[PDB]
């Protein structure tokens, strides 16, 4: 079936051992830093789950490393668009993740610059759709310039839950170096959170994106009109609705372009 | 040898039919549009080779479509660093490729809000290449605020003779939605624009970057250390010394990732 394609795909598994789950990971990250001889990890934590998730295992990565005699330091990176609502959340995922650096860069004024500029130019505001999907960008062009300063990879916070939907910006969010979370449903990702200690606030924390300037900390569930446990009861192979693998399996045709290279007329997955 | 999976895997031909590949390229365009419904393309015009191929590429295409009844355009976009030394020869191509619309967005405000911010966060100042990559980065994202304005898919100019070194910013001009000129050496991009008519001024100058603000309109072929004939006559087949094949084939190896979507732990070609 598309469903049994989908979950081979995205490597879900319908079961998990999350400790087994968590040390792999982990082991990921290793091997591949050491690979290719970075000097660690950048990401920003928003304070929400995937990042609070992303941003320990790193973490963990890294104290392994040096624990085994090499040199390896994970920049955990603030990216509040001026005053984030829910930065007290993100102060508690820095206080349970224990970042190596704690860094900060505030990306508004950026933001307000393109923006500023965009109308100037052609005459049109830039939407508040836009906007966000600009203020997306602008937080992977932070974590690839402290990476580059740094000699830094860019971790990426992508997981089944929303990899299926394609719920997130193409060359924002999408764009980064390495996915520890791959394979992972949005219960599964809770479940290894919970297993390395994090308070219920965080790995209980609704869901946002938190790109508009209109709808604040808007619920991603509000905007896909689906919930994350009907997604991932999709992902693990559960039964569904037919409402629900149809939606589904159309936003993950819609959104192949997003899990693949640019598109060429040598690709035959857009056909 | 290691020359022909190079080849195979960046589609080159050793020979090329010039007429055939343009009518190929259109036809690509054109049915990447008719497959997803969309409603054309934005493209940033530099006043380099590329873009210049491409641009009339896409002009042709949205043409065509109009000409069988459809509805399309395509906007030209000019992304100018505040003074462009060579803006001359980005008119030239302008004039050459005699796009649906002619926009600009000059990105020096965008660039300069974000590397004061960095400063100012960090108390260090980027580096000249990393504030250039930055640049690169900013005109994805202009390119992607025109687009999602506009309704319109966003072109990027990848060919064979950037691909095998990795010569693109990540997430910057390999940041696209479509290619139409994959497979392409440098010269055969040169035979598609003579059979175009194209002004000699656009094929002939040295390709260029033009990131840098301490050395600004630096060749590829300064910073690469390789030629284009080089390359080109490594990539269609040709013998070549070996000091190319070893040269080409180190870098093809280390920009890997660049050439593949975000690693994960379920991806073996990184290890
Ligand atoms: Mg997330
Ligand atoms: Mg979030
Ligand atoms: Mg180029
Ligand atoms: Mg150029």
């Amino acid at each position: 079936s598309m469903q049994e394609k989908i979950m081979r795909e995205l490597h879900v598994k319908p079961s998990i051992d999350p400790k087994q789950e968590i040390e792999d990971r982990v082991n990921f990250l290793k091997q591949y830093v050491k690979k290719t001889g970075a000097k660690g990890f950048v990401l920003g934590i928003s304070g929400g789950q995937d990042s609070t998730l992303a941003g320990r295992l790193a973490q963990l990565a890294v104290e392994s490393i040096r624990e085994e005699g090499g040199d390896a330091q994970f920049i955990a990176v603030r990216l509040p668009h001026g005053t984030q609502q829910d930065e007290d959340d993100a102060q508690l995922a820095l206080k349970f993740i224990k970042p190596d650096k704690s860094w900060k860069f505030d990306i508004k004024s950026t933001v307000s610059a393109f923006s500023d500029q965009y109308q100037q130019e052609t005459g049109d505001q830039l939407t508040d759709f836009n906007k966000g999907n600009v203020k997306a960008r602008t937080r992977m062009i932070a974590q690839y310039a402290i990476g580059g300063q740094e000699g830094l990879l860019v971790l990426g916070t992508d997981h089944a839950a929303e990899a299926v939907t394609g719920f997130f910006t193409k060359y924002g969010d999408g764009g980064a170096d390495l996915l520890p979370l791959t394979g992972l449903t949005k219960r599964q990702g809770r479940t290894l959170l919970k297993e390395l200690g994090a308070p219920e606030r965080l790995y209980l924390k609704e869901p946002t994106a938190d790109l508009l300037d209109e709808k604040p900390q808007q619920s991603d569930e509000t905007e896909l009109g689906i919930s994350y446990d009907e997604i991932d009861d999709y992902l693990e192979g559960k039964e569904v609705s037919a409402k629900v693998s149809e939606a589904l399996e159309k936003r993950y045709s819609m959104t192949e372009h997003k899990r693949q290279v640019p598109a060429s007329m040598f690709d035959d997955w857009w056909k």
